[PDB]
């Protein structure tokens, strides 16, 4: 009969006019070889008609096989959609990879099938065959000892080559460095001769690189009212909790009745909060260009005022030490420069548990973990394959560009901010220990940190609403393939990716609560959510604000030049500027503020992804409810966001990114 | 200066003045410098707005620093 | 300062150093200075060269100015020179290592169908002409990795 076969290619590289490439129509009684020369052009589909006389039947397979190209050559096959003779539906074959080689890569079938007990199946071999040969290309790798485990690859020419940067983000990715380096070398001259001797001695560097709320952040970083709103919808929602007791750090000395009162009357109203930096005790500082950075585990106690703004109450800059059993707890009634320092120092400490704790290792390594998993041990016909490799997108790049520019040894974290020079990888192992599976999911995460209910809480409500779509949309596509228990135990393949995660990626995290297996339909789904919220939510909350609250670089330090204060009398503006960065730390602070937080201009939005990897309509219809929900949600934040001076804007689900990116 | 325009000092050059009307030295090295000044934030606002785009009123916000106040920030 | 070497003063800083050790103001504003002006140089340069293509060897022009000297310049225009590269060892800025050769190295194998320069290793030899500059002493030094690369 006639096959319309229509051949979509998402990026090539053709030396010549025409490449050529061998296909064959594998179906159920026989295949039938084909020859297409390939001319792709950008917004449309490439359509080949053949005419064969056996009768293929329903086609199961598509293989390809590139024929004499040369080795510059390059095609990421997008799709393949196959019309069949008659009135019968087109059959779609989903690539979306770079046609490697000159070996057959067979493509199977696009409706997604769980795996069964028949070996000789036809797509039981290719899955099998797939898992060896992706087990092969994606590895795990131990970047640091008691960290999450990598994917194989010292640089990003070492990764595999359908987890690299298309040519509109790499291009993007290096214009972000020139623009960078650009405005921190005009920076560095502008300020070469100037002295950092005020507060407004930073105005000289906060350009450019900059937002709208940055902008606002610098009028208003001194105000208490501030200072408490970044812990509930700043860059870092994810360290305040509510007090259900004084913290046993929390040592007053004598003379501070006053205080102690108002503590336990808040704390008895509920309204008592607290934000506990304790995972910064002992962290070794850095030293930048000889200079030694100092560090700090503050502890700051809030209350909630009935209005529904959060006020400071008290800042405990340091844990007591056998040296120093009382430290000095600094209040907004103190001396301002003091109170400012210590704010400053809270700001400081919250940068390094939100760049570190909060932003790398739990959204970056752990989707890193989720993206290698899911290609080690979810073949390309597993719906939960289809489901999540979307939100997998860039993960690997970005996180092995961290790994070599970023985080490495002598990176930029190590020229900018006081964790670097080692300090950071071993709060990375102190925040893998406190890496738990309640802590990744806000249900349970706003739960146990007590922020349920709370009316400014604009994280806590955007998040529990994405969490609730993203469920819905995890339990569509869960449901349509799971339809009992006990099929979800008897997945091996899915049984090895929980395994992957939770053994093997997270190094053993069966006491952090996630699960070694899946036993329900239900903690399948609440596994899945957690996955894709680490990828796409919490990601965005958790990075989107970068450049709004640290473009002003006193709103949160990268990095403190000078030792926490005792006395509060002896702070003075040159305490203060003193233990605020210098000019090139800040500006490397806005630099990469900006580069991390800024919207790529070919970011995916969640659930938006044009990949069609599912071919069954009801996938497409959850998809498609999914895309309705978090246009609906759109509406809401927007509406919401219009009537607040302080709005939280990185929840949108048209600014929140499909994957890890950036 | 100018005919139809209100008369001014007979000095084509500062030097020309007379040398009690002339600036003393904390105004004139002020002076210089602010001509320096002026000439090292324009020049890196050359360089900083070289390859950019002027087609919208958010690219002025390329070239609003340095020399600005307060007030102009309202 | 590590082991291995030469003791150094006790001082991780130069602020811990003795004050009769320490820079007086003249020799400290000149090294201040020689940080603002370096820095300066160097940052205009980056902005010279951001994007220009690293891709030949007149593009060390670009950068090749500012803090540089006379006999740098006279550098530039025959460095590709046989007789400029063996003046270096003589009298560039190492003169250190060159040795006269009593014998050929051990480290120097000739390969097969190499017989002339064998003939004219073994002539300079025997003449007491021949000299030898064996930076055998960055044999196994682990290279660096700069920013990733
Ligand atoms: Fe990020």
């Amino acid at each position: 009969g006639r096959y319309r076969i229509r051949v979509a290619t998402g990026a090539w590289l053709f030396s010549g006019s025409y490449n050529r490439v061998q296909l064959w129509l594998v179906g159920t009684r026989g295949e039938a070889e084909l020859e297409l020369q390939l001319r792709p052009a950008r917004g449309e589909e490439e359509e080949f008609d053949h005419d064969v006389a056996e009768d293929l039947g329903l086609l199961q397979f598509v293989r390809l096989r590139k024929h004499h190209w040369l080795v510059d050559d390059a095609w990421f096959c997008d799709r393949i959609t196959v019309q069949g003779p008659g009135a019968c539906a087109e059959v779609a074959f989903p690539c979306y990879r770079w046609v490697q080689g000159e070996d057959i890569l067979s493509l199977p079938e696009g409706t997604a099938r769980l795996p069964g007990d028949n070996a000789l199946d036809m797509f039981q071999k290719h899955r099998e065959k797939e898992l060896k040969d992706r087990q092969q290309i994606y590895c795990w790798a131990t970047w640091k000892e008691g960290l999450p485990l990598t994917i194989a690859a010292d640089r990003k020419d070492d990764l595999p080559p359908n987890m690299r940067f298309h040519e509109e983000k790499r291009l993007d990715f290096e214009w972000t460095l020139k623009a960078g380096a650009l405005e921190m070398a005009l920076k560095r001259v502008y300020t070469l001769l100037s002295s950092w001797n005020c507060l407004e001695d930073f105005d000289q560097i906060f350009w450019g690189q900059k937002s709208a709320l940055a902008e606002k952040v610098r009028q208003c970083w001194q105000d208490d009212e501030l200072f408490s709103y970044q812990f509930l919808n700043g860059a870092n929602p994810m360290l305040l909790r509510r007090s259900t007791s004084l913290p046993s750090r929390l040592v007053l000395p004598s003379g501070m009745e006053e205080l102690q009162a108002q503590l336990e009357k808040e704390l008895q109203n509920g309204s008592l909060f607290e934000a506990d930096f304790i995972l910064l005790d002992g962290i070794p500082a850095n030293v930048i260009r000889g200079e030694k950075q100092y560090l700090a585990a503050p502890l700051v106690m809030l209350k909630m005022e009935p209005n529904g703004k959060l006020q400071p109450m008290v800042i405990q800059i340091q844990p007591p030490s056998p040296s120093s059993p009382t430290p000095t707890l600094f209040l907004p009634s103190d001396p301002p420069l003091a109170w400012l320092l210590a704010k400053s120092w809270v700001r400081n400490s919250d940068f390094q548990l939100h760049e570190i704790q909060y932003h790398l290792l739990n959204t970056h390594l752990v989707a890193e973990v989720i993206a290698v998993a899911t290609m080690r041990c979810l073949p390309g016909l597993h719906p939960i394959f289809k489901f999540l490799i979307p939100h997998i997108r860039y993960t690997m790049e970005i996180n092995t560009r961290a790994r070599t520019q970023l985080i490495s040894d002598g990176g930029i974290f190590d020229k900018a901010v006081s964790t670097g020079g080692g300090g950071h990888v071993q709060l990375l192992r102190r925040a893998a220990a406190q890496l738990t599976y309640c802590s990744l999911c806000p249900p349970d995460d706003l739960a146990d940190r007590g922020l349920l209910g709370l009316p400014g809480a604009l994280y806590a409500h955007d998040a529990l609403r994405l969490w609730e779509i993203i469920a819905r949309y995890v339990e569509g596509i869960v449901h349509l393939f799971y339809q009992r228990d006990d099929i979800v135990k008897g997945d091996p393949e899915l049984q090895a990716w929980c395994r992957e995660i939770t053994e093997v990626g997270l190094c053993q995290a069966q006491d952090r609560g996630f699960p070694v297996s899946f036993q329900s339909q239900s903690q399948l789904c609440h596994f899945l959510t957690m996955c894709v919220f680490t990828c796409t939510a919490q990601h965005a909350a958790i990075n989107q604000g970068q450049l709004d609250w640290y473009a002003w670089v006193p709103n949160a330090p990268c990095t403190m030049r000078m030792p926490p204060p005792t006395t509060k009398e002896d702070v003075t503006m040159a305490t203060v500027m003193g233990s605020l960065p210098d000019v090139r730390q800040a500006c490397l602070q806005m630099a990469i503020s900006w580069h991390l937080s800024r919207r790529q201009p070919d970011m995916v939005p969640l659930g938006h992804h044009k990949e069609k990897y599912f071919s069954g309509p009801k996938p497409k219809a959850v998809l498609n409810q999914f895309r309705t929900d978090l246009e609906k949600l759109e509406k809401e934040i927007t509406a919401r966001n219009e009537q607040l001076d302080w709005p939280y804007e990185y929840l949108k689900p048209s600014c929140i990114e499909n994957s890890v990116t950036i």
